[PDB]
């Protein structure tokens, strides 16, 4: 069922895709590299002392604090779902090998017994309306490019003033390139235009991953994490391997002198892919104006700032249920990109917007360094896109693909099992969008909050309750999967948006409480993904620019977790034993260095101005800037910080480019 064809890093289809700079020539030939980050200044990831309080804080917390979790997945009590061996990583030193990224997911969705299309035209009107909806009445507005982020395929250059150039320019001739491509010429289009060619694959740590402790032996174990080989990738699955990479850390000890401790592994390696930048620039210009319009119309299901703001929504609730996606990514179906494309065309956007835009979600993947000794291979012909690798994570609109595809999964399910009674409101178009309209903005006895593959759902009191507890029954039972469209399940331990769905004795909405989670806060100060990157000079393009604010905001955050004050003295306690200082000292003069430096980014901050006017989120995200990609939008955060991680392209000349995509 077709093999993708597969070119060298060598062969000139791979190498158009790099250009004559050695910034580009180095990411084409980039190795496998591994070492230990920068936990903090002078501090690496696998320093005896850090490792020894790790193991002495993960085996104490795990034994005082167990997880409380009831049969169905519902947090009570302590706060805790799982045990807190999830920091035993030696951070920066990934498994072995990474997965080849899947060329096609036909065959894996078939298998998992998903739909090629739409099941009813029910669905189709739903899947429709929710274009129709999202990509309506939209307002232009700056073109904001995170500093430092690099603009791929070709340059892969990480300047400012030459990301702007590179976006002014696709936005100017974005139409020439829609157009060529209308007309079946991509190699042309990316020679001139550099909008085609392929998505970068690079790969990111999931710092944490499930390890357990076996009783029996005493020995930790670390959960598996299947990978495609070369040939399953090509083939879809057809033919080749899937098998569990190596996380197992001895090796360091051979090769880098690294004495390992018992019960410590290699991190999982989550595959990641950084887009064309000129082909991404006229997407986001659309995507940004779409963020705004769902985020302010339909706020009620799609815009989440504070534990309060989502607890205020699903206390209304007679019952809530916490749904858990498999595989998001690479379970999202092609054919969701060709219907959204179909009903774009029909609102009248620009044939060649749509154009870009289908092309984005069917492009050809450049593989780096999955292990020693392998990559550097493209997947795919730039000549004619045509993979279906689900959703690419560096796409321009990735998060409002994800969540148009669960949205309205997540609806249908509701509706399939719990409310028939609404169907007859689903007759056409008109109907459709009216009635999603109502259902969006949480008007309706069923609902919903969602961003991507996390959501809770959610029953008033009314004719759908009694089904939506045998759904949630369904979903316990784990026998039968209640959509043709994704894999769902329930989530152990129901979280919306990295805060825990906390529910007393009664185990009703009512009473339930959204407060943070300790082990998210235990992750981020032991195990961040990145390190400090000292040698990069401008701290606005680092991946943590001030780690040291975190402690300012981790009361506002984690302090409503009923195990804070003890998992803070338990680390003052284990720090003490294992540095011989005190841990919270050490926070505080760190907060000082950054509270300082911060001020040399921030024109309204005076030489020595302070945190006062900043919120806790503007303090989570200076700290981890990867939270305004996945948890926050730029609207929660204060103007001026936005500004340190952001530059922007003038709004007259995305005014210009948007008035042309748009329909009359
Ligand atoms: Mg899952
Ligand atoms: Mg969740």
């Amino acid at each position: 069922p077709r093999r993708a064809p597969a070119f060298p890093l060598s062969d000139i289809k791979a190498q158009m895709l790099f250009a004559n700079n050695i910034k580009a020539q180095q990411a084409s030939k980039r190795s496998f590299k591994e070492g230990a980050i920068e936990t903090y200044e002078g501090l690496l990831s696998v320093d005896p002392r850090f490792l020894s309080f790790k193991n002495e804080l993960s085996r104490y917390l795990t034994d005082h604090f167990p997880a409380n979790v009831d049969e169905y997945g519902r947090v009570y009590g302590n706060g805790v779902r799982t045990n807190f061996f999830g920091m035993r990583h030696m951070n920066g030193f990934p498994m072995i090998p990474a997965t080849w990224p899947l060329a096609s997911n036909l065959k894996k969705r078939a298998d998992a017994d998903l739909a090629d299309g739409p099941v009813s035209e029910r669905d189709n009107l739903l899947f429709r309306a929710a274009v129709r909806l999202m990509f309506s009445d939209l307002e232009p507005v700056p073109l904001k490019i995170r500093k430092g982020s690099s603009t791929c395929i070709p340059y892969f250059s990480n300047d400012m003033g030459t990301k702007i150039e590179i976006a002014e320019r696709a936005l100017e001739k974005a139409e020439e390139a829609g157009n060529l491509m209308l007309q079946g010429k991509f190699d042309d289009a990316y020679q001139l235009h550099q909008m085609g060619g392929a998505y970068y694959v690079v790969y990111r740590a999931q710092s944490t991953d499930a390890i357990t402790l076996d009783p029996k032996t005493g020995k930790f174990v670390s959960k598996d994490r299947m990978v495609a080989d070369f040939e399953y990738a090509v083939t879809g699955g057809e033919q080749g391997s899937l098998f569990a990479a190596s996380k197992d850390a001895s090796r360091l000890k051979e090769q880098y002198g690294i004495d390992v401790p018992d019960g410590f592994f290699c991190e999982r390696r989550r595959t990641a892919m950084g887009g064309p930048f000129a082909l991404n620039a006229p997407i986001m210009a659309v995507a940004q104006p779409v963020r705004n319009k769902i985020y302010s119309k339909y706020a009620y299901t799609f815009h989440h700032t504070t534990r309060l703001n989502k607890e205020e929504k699903v206390k209304e609730w007679s019952l809530c249920v916490a749904t858990d996606v498999s595989d998001h990514d690479t379970f999202w179906p092609g054919w969701l990109r060709d219907l959204i494309c179909d009903e774009l065309l029909n609102m009248g956007y620009a044939p060649w917007w749509v154009k870009l835009f289908e092309t984005s979600l069917k492009l050809p993947v450049y593989v780096g360094a999955p292990a020693p000794e392998q990559g550097h291979t493209l997947l795919g012909d730039p000549s004619n896109p045509d993979l279906e690798v689900g959703l690419s994570s560096g796409q321009g609109a990735t998060d409002l693909m994800g969540t148009l595809l669960m949205s309205i999964t997540y609806l249908v399910m509701q509706l399939d099992h719990t409310a028939p009674h609404l169907n007859s409101r689903i007759k056409d178009m008109p109907s459709a969008c009216r009635f999603l309209d109502s259902y969006w903005q949480g008007h309706e006895e069923i609902r919903q909050i969602s961003k991507s593959d996390d959501a809770m759902l959610g029953w008033t009191k009314g004719r759908a309750l009694v089904g939506g507890h045998r759904l949630f029954e369904m979903l316990k039972e784990g026998k039968v999967n209640p959509s043709p469209y994704m894999k769902i399940s329930y989530e152990h331990g129901g979280a919306f948006l990295g805060d825990i769905l906390l529910y007393d004795s009664r185990r009703e909405p009512g009473s339930a409480i959204f407060v943070g989670n300790i082990n998210s806060m235990l992750n981020n100060q032991f195990s961040p993904e990145y390190g400090v990157q000292s040698g990069v000079r401008d701290r606005s393009k680092r991946k943590r620019p001030f780690p040291g604010l975190a402690w300012a905001s981790m009361k506002d955050t984690y302090g409503a977790c009923p195990i804070y004050s003890d998992v803070l003295e338990a680390i003052e306690r284990c720090w003490w034993n294992a540095f011989g200082e005190s841990y919270r000292a050490y926070r505080e003069d760190m907060l000082k260095r950054d509270t300082l430096e911060l001020s040399r980014y921030v024109a309204s901050m005076a030489r020595q101005a302070g945190l006062a006017e900043l919120t806790p989120i503007d303090l989570e995200v200076l700290a981890d800037p990867n939270k305004l990609q996945y948890k926050w939008t730029q609207a929660d955060v204060s103007a001026n910080i936005h500004e340190v991680l952001m530059h922007g392209v003038s709004v007259e000349k995305t005014e210009r480019f948007l008035r042309s995509v748009m329909p009359r």
